[PDB]
């Protein structure tokens, strides 16, 4: 059954490839990735080839853990795997992971960086990044980095994430930037939050030089937490890092968003709160007012049931790259349409 395949030198890297991906073009640089044409399609891919997949425990954990949430993803927001395959011919053999997904025309960072988009543009894109993480979060997956770059978008506007599982920083909840080993899914909602807001002024909301800045530019906007947060947390010196702050009153959004969609600014009031207990969810969101077009109860599914309890495990490089290796050995292909 097994396919043939032809070797070039893509850059500084071998590539080793079925017949069936075409014309290998570098997109970028984890490990990096071509632009290919697939002959059994006759869509345009990106093949991505991993760095040194099995050289450590860590390697071989990461290796594992992408394969296994790429094979999970199947809905229309979020990258899912067309191929994955490598050149080897038995498990002893095994060296090298090449995984196949879309190739989406641009990045958020892009379509934002060059211009500012209307309010229905932003509705849209808002929506559509709702609805992936609905269907992330019902399988107990938190992304943890969704930012503009993390956002693959066509010229159709149709919007997929990438890589769940411009500095990383100006995005992430304040939780994270004070090390809370307890948040949750909603680390998520907040950086939608940071980037609908910066779709609908042009400028990163958050921009923090560091993580002090960073919150220090948060609690600005969103005010010093009050007493009914500071119970709920649990370190004692976190607790007195925001407690000896300058007490900084919550900001009204409409007066910082002026002129925004009424909606648009009430939508960032739910998903910017500091509690992050408080903070609306992707399933609650999309019901919102601001998505009135384009909600559909009936058509926002939610994710079968994903195994992560081999995140808890630890184990040989071999006994990862034999997991990795079984995977890759059972992948079905996504039905052809
Ligand atoms: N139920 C909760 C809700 C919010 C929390 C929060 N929020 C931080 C203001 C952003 N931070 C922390 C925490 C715990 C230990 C170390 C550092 C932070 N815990 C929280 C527990
Ligand atoms: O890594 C990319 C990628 C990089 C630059 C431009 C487009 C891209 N499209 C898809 N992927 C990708 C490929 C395989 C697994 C996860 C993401």
């Amino acid at each position: 059954e097994r396919p043939t395949f032809y070797r070039q030198e893509l850059n500084k890297t071998i590539w080793e490839v079925p017949e069936r991906y075409q014309n290998l073009s570098p997109v970028g640089s984890y490990g990096s990735v071509c632009a290919a044409f697939d002959t059994k399609t006759g869509l345009r891919v990106a093949v991505k080839k991993l760095s040194r997949p099995f050289q450590s425990i860590i390697h071989a954990k990461r290796t594992y853990r992408e394969l296994r949430l790429l094979k999970h993803m199947k809905h229309e927001n979020v990258i899912g795997l067309l191929d994955v395959f490598t050149p080897a011919r038995s498990l002893e053999e095994f060296n090298d992971v090449y995984l196949v997904t879309h190739l989406m025309g641009a990045d958020l960072n892009n379509i934002v960086k060059c211009q500012k988009l209307t309010d229905d543009h932003v509705q849209f894109l808002i929506y559509q990044i709702l609805r992936g993480l609905k269907y992330i979060h019902s399988a107990d997956i938190i992304h943890r980095d969704l930012k503009p770059s993390n956002l693959a978008v066509n010229e159709d506007c149709e919007l997929k994430i990438l890589d769940f599982g411009v500095a990383t920083r100006w995005y992430r909840a304040p939780e994270i930037m004070l090390n809370w080993m307890h948040y949750n899914q909603t680390v998520d909602i907040w950086s939608v939050g940071c980037i609908m807001a910066e779709l609908l002024t042009g400028r990163t909301l958050f921009p923090g030089t560091d993580h002090i800045d960073q919150l220090k530019l948060i609690l600005r906007l969103v005010g010093t937490p009050g007493a009914e947060l500071l119970k709920k947390i649990s370190s004692e010196s976190a607790r007195n890092y925001i407690q000896s702050l300058t007490q900084m009153p919550k900001m009204n959004f409409a007066n910082v968003f002026i002129g925004a969609n009424p909606l648009a600014v009430d939508l960032l009031e739910k998903m910017l709160v500091l509690d992050s207990d408080k903070r609306i969810t992707a399933a609650q969101a999309l019901a919102h007012a601001y998505f009135a077009q384009y909600h559909d109860p009936d058509d926002e599914p939610v994710a079968d049931p994903y195994d992560q309890s081999f995140e808890s495990r630890d184990l040989l490089i071999d006994e990862w790259k034999s997991l990795t290796y079984d995977e890759v050995i059972s992948f079905v292909p996504p039905p052809l349409d």
